[PDB]
């Protein structure tokens, strides 16, 4: 499903994530939050299983964005993983982590967790 | 912290992260798991903070493995979400996401979550 | 909100989520699960924000279920925790933790991670 | 277990978790947090398997605390699902959920997630 992972898109709050999706199992592109402390577009870079079941189970697949580009530095990285599901309304559905840098004081309070799905569509 | 991130590090469950943090915000390197349906080295990829805060907050970082190489295909990715703490007892503390391909009737039960330590020595 | 939560809620599998809010903050009832190891009803416990903020904010509430009944014993426990957003289209909108009893080998794999969004209809 | 469960527990933060385990499977009590918008104890209400696998399996719980009480009101809940494990060094390993209510638009930011080990002494 090199094909089919490799494009633009879009989750549910408008947020847009540009991949291709290697031969080897690379993920390389970029992503654009709608939300939160940020601004433009950062590198992403990730995995994905080039050789998944053909049982009609999805694709595994992992990525991840730390929040610095030249406009800003949220000091903060997401990383989600999910799983590519193809067809006609094809869907990549991701649950991330988002890590701040903190103290150790704060650090209990470091890590968000939420789930986001991926279109080809909006 | 390239310099600080860069290396060989260990995780409670034994497991071994080879990491190469590069100047721009790119984590290459691989993972070799003690536990699961795992043999030898995976490639990885991530990102990090390359200008963190100088108030003594951690470094936030992340990275995934996509579960196949030449001897084995889990159909699963990990991606783990932390923060690298430098110092005498450096260690990267983690939270991770394991995303399995299921088919749609199991995608409820498709994520474990877990929380990793990794440190320097052992 | 105690009249907002109290109710039968279904989620996206079909689940049944049956609850009383009481003035105190408790949540008493019973669920039903539309998959995975469960026959019929059992027994759920939780809390809510019995004085939310006026500002439009959400409710927070999380509740327990452990997998035993008459029936069966799945040997694990789920805790959502989330908000109740009330109005037209009232939601509870959670994300769940399913923990298992492991032995400590595979501890690392006991806890499931998801998401579950309940309605009044459906 | 309801014997090993019952009594006081303290985590790494030096937070007090005050526990009833019920021979039906009811957990009560009160919890008090080191850290965070928190001060004396708070109502808990959770659920364990109260017929575990006799195999050295842990016991499955979890609880639930709305951080209310008469000093303050954080507008938050926290779930902690995990497993009871006896012995000479007694734990309880969980990870948590801490949802907080939101407006909409910050919904995606509502929920941090974190790991708490509790045992007897501390």
């Amino acid at each position: 499903d090199e094909a089919g992972i490799t494009g633009t898109w879009y989750n549910q709050l408008g947020s847009t994530f540009i991949v291709t999706a290697g031969a080897d199992g690379a993920l390389t592109g970029t992503y654009e939050s709608a939300v939160g402390n940020a601004e433009s577009r950062y590198v992403l870079t990730g995995r994905y299983d080039s050789a998944p079941a053909t049982d009609g189970s999805g694709t595994a697949l992992g990525w991840t964005v730390a929040w610095k580009n030249n406009y800003r530095n949220a000091h903060s990285a997401t990383t989600w993983s999910g799983q590519y599901v193809g067809g006609a309304e094809a869907r990549i559905n991701t649950q991330w982590l988002l890590t701040s840098g903190t103290t150790e004081a704060n650090a209990w309070a470091s890590t968000y967790v939420g789930h986001d799905t991926f279109t080809k569509v909006k």
